[PDB]
């Protein structure tokens, strides 16, 4: 069901070598909804090239667009398992700090901060 069950380490870790060769500019990232997630859609995907100079603060903004949510439906993002320190992180910084070993960086969102 979850990304890390569909894929072998070894297949993410090619595809993470892929992204570097034909996306150098890109940061890759696992999106995925809480478990636990009642009110908020499944995106239509799972993997996202993001640009490497945007912050966080505009990663969400490109998510709820992508979600196609109203101003006053609440969203959550966690990076690497844990509530992002700041917002105003660039993500190449973020990645650097957060990456997985496999080479993703992996999110997940929900409507309550108790995920
Ligand atoms: O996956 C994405 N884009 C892939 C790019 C577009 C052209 C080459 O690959 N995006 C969704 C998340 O926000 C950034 C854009
Ligand atoms: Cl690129």
């Amino acid at each position: 069901k979850t990304f890390k069950q569909r894929r072998t380490f070894e297949q993410r870790v090619e595809d993470v070598r892929l992204i570097r060769e034909q996306h150098p500019t890109k940061i890759p990232v696992i999106i995925e909804r809480y478990k636990g997630e009642k009110q908020l859609p499944v995106l239509d995907k799972t993997k996202f090239l993001v640009p490497d100079h945007v912050n966080m603060s505009e990663l969400i903004k490109i998510i709820r667009r992508r979600l196609q949510l109203n101003a006053n439906q609440a969203f959550f993002l966690l990076v690497n398992g844990h509530s992002m320190v700041s917002v105003s992180t660039p993500i190449s910084e973020v990645y650097e700090s957060e990456k997985d070993e496999d080479g993703f960086l992996y999110m997940v969102y929900a409507s309550q901060e108790t995920f």
